[PDB]
Order: structure tokens, then C-alpha cells, then sequence
């Protein structure tokens, strides 16, 4: 569990926003591409992989699945790359909402900054510094816990 | 303490590598940039501060400590500016080895990646995990007792 990451691609302004999001503690990495290409997931991904123990990510679309691109970058960082159906059905919802809610961030602080890029970053840094213990808390618990 | 970080610039193949490293840890982030501009060293600072409960940073140079928008996206994301002035002059050797040290690795794996930034993240990923407990396990026990 401590190891389990979800990606999740929405849309805005016409350009793309890849999510990771860290399943058990809802703490989130984000950035702006052109397209969801697997250069640019697999690029998102070894990213990912060397700032957080990533030994599983549920991938968000068939395409990122079957990526010869995408499943080099997961042997590279040695990342167990699994599908990303919601077998239990409130996991289509609760990305759903995750995507309401990020757009909503972005929304409130759209006007401070002139590029998308530095919106969404202002989004990730609010999304993760949210007291609900924060995102940033739980996921450091649950991943010390797992070390110790 | 927890939360204190250094911003380190470093030059490779006419580009430059912009890094912030854990002081307690050693574990970085780290990204590829043109040049090192204040919009640059902001935007990288505001990615950091959204991933990992950044307090203070000590910055790398004087035109970065003086940049307004360094100032700014200080102020945004609630990280206070410090100089970076090695006070333990062994502080610019262990900096300076750092950045050896990486460009050592970059090299071992230059030639499987055909864009440097690509190098640079598995860099980053290579550093992060290296035995010697782990970087990636000592921010997160840091971290996690400051917490607890
Ligand atoms: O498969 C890729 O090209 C790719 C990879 C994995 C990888 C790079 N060199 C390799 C050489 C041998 C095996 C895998 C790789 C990681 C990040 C990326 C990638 O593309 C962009 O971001
Ligand atoms: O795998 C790491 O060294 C690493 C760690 C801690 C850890 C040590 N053993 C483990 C075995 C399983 C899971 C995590 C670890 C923490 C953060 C990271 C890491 O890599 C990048 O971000
Ligand atoms: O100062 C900036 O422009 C900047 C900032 C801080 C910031 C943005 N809007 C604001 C509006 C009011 C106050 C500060 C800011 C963050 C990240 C960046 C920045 O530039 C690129 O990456
Ligand atoms: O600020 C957070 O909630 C946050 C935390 C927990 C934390 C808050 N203050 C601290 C002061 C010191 C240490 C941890 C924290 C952890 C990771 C993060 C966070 O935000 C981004 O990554």
C-alpha cells in the first residue's frame, strides 16, 4: 500500500494536466504537457520514481498501458506498471472529484499567475498542504511507518 | 532541521542544472533549465515547497537572493530566503562534491538517454536510492520524527 500510485490526465485551456496521486494518503504530483504522449508519461514517471518509493502505479489509459515507451521508463525505475480499472466502482468517482477539485484550485488562483504551469504547481502545493492531517502528513506517516 | 534546504547551479553541455538538496539528508530534486533567471529558480522553488514542508532555503548565489520574483514566489509558498554563504567553509566542498559526484553520474548513463534532462532525472532517481540507509529514507525519518 505505502507504494501504490494512480495516474490521472484531465483537460484545461486545451492543454493536459498528468497526475500522480498516492493512493492511501491523497498527496499529489502534477505538471502541464502538450499531450498525453509516453515520452511524456514515462518522463513524468522517472521523475516521480526518484523523489517517492513508486513500486506500483495504476496507469490512467490503455494507450500509457501498452506504451512500449512507458513500460521501458517502469523497468528503468523498477515500477510494477498495472492497469487502472476501479474494480471497487468508488474509484471512478473519487478521481472524478480529485479533477473538480484541482480545477476549482486552479480556478481561485488562475488570475495570480500568467502561465497554466504556475497555476497548477499553486494548485499542487494548496491541494497538498490541505488540513482535512495534510496530504504531505500522511503520506511521509505512512511511508515512515513502512520503513521502521 | 527538517526543514531546510540549499539551492545548488551547476553547468553541463551549455545548459544548466538547477538543484536543491535536503541539508539533513542529502536527498535533492532537480531539473534542467536554459539559464538560471529569477522566473526559473521561482518556478523550481514552488514545485519544491508543493512536494516537501520547505521552510527555509539558502540560496545559491547573490542575484537570486536579490530577484523579486525569488522573493515573491518565497512569500507565496511561506519559505524564508537566506543567504548561502558557506559559514562552515566545509559547505563549499560537500556542494562542490555533490556536483562531481552527479555529473559522474549523468556520464555513466548519458548514452541511454537521448535528451539530457532525461539523464539528469535518472540521475536524481540513481542518488536518491544509493546505499551508503538511502537520501529518499533519511528526509522521510527526518521528516516523519519532526512530525511526530
Ligand atoms: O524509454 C524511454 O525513452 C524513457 C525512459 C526509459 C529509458 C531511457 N533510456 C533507456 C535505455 C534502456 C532502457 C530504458 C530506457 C525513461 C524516461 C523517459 C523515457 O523517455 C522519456 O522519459
Ligand atoms: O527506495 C528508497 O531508497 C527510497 C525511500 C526509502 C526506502 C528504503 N527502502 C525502502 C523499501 C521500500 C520502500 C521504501 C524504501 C524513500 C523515498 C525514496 C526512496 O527512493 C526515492 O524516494
Ligand atoms: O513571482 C512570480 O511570478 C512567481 C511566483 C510567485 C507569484 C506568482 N503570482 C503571484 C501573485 C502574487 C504574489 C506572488 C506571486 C511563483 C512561482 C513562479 C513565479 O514566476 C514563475 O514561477
Ligand atoms: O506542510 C505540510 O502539510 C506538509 C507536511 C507536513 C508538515 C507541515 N509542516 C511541517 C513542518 C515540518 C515537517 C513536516 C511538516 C509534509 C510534507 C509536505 C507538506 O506539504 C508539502 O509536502
Amino acid at each position: 500500500s505505502p507504494g501504490i500510485w494512480q495516474l490521472d490526465c484531465t483537460h484545461l485551456e486545451g492543454k493536459v494536466i498528468l497526475v500522480a496521486v498516492h493512493v492511501a494518503s491523497g498527496y499529489i504530483e502534477a505538471e502541464v504537457i502538450p499531450a498525453e504522449t509516453g515520452q511524456e508519461t514515462a518522463y513524468f514517471l522517472l521523475k516521480l520514481a526518484g523523489r517517492w518509493p513508486v513500486k506500483t502505479v495504476h496507469t490512467d489509459n490503455g494507450s500509457n498501458f501498452t506504451s512500449t515507451t512507458v513500460k521501458a521508463a517502469c523497468w528503468w525505475a523498477g515500477i510494477k506498471q498495472e492497469d487502472g480499472i476501479p474494480y471497487n466502482p468508488q474509484s471512478q468517482g473519487v478521481i472524478e472529484s480529485m479533477n473538480k477539485e484541482l480545477k476549482k484550485i486552479i480556478g481561485q488562483v488562475r488570475d495570480q499567475a500568467e502561465h497554466l504551469k504556475t497555476a497548477v504547481q499553486m494548485a499542487v502545493f494548496i491541494h497538498n498542504h490541505k488540513r482535512k492531517y495534510s496530504a504531505g502528513e500522511r503520506i511521509v506517516d505512512i511511508i515512515a511507518t513502512d520503513i521502521q
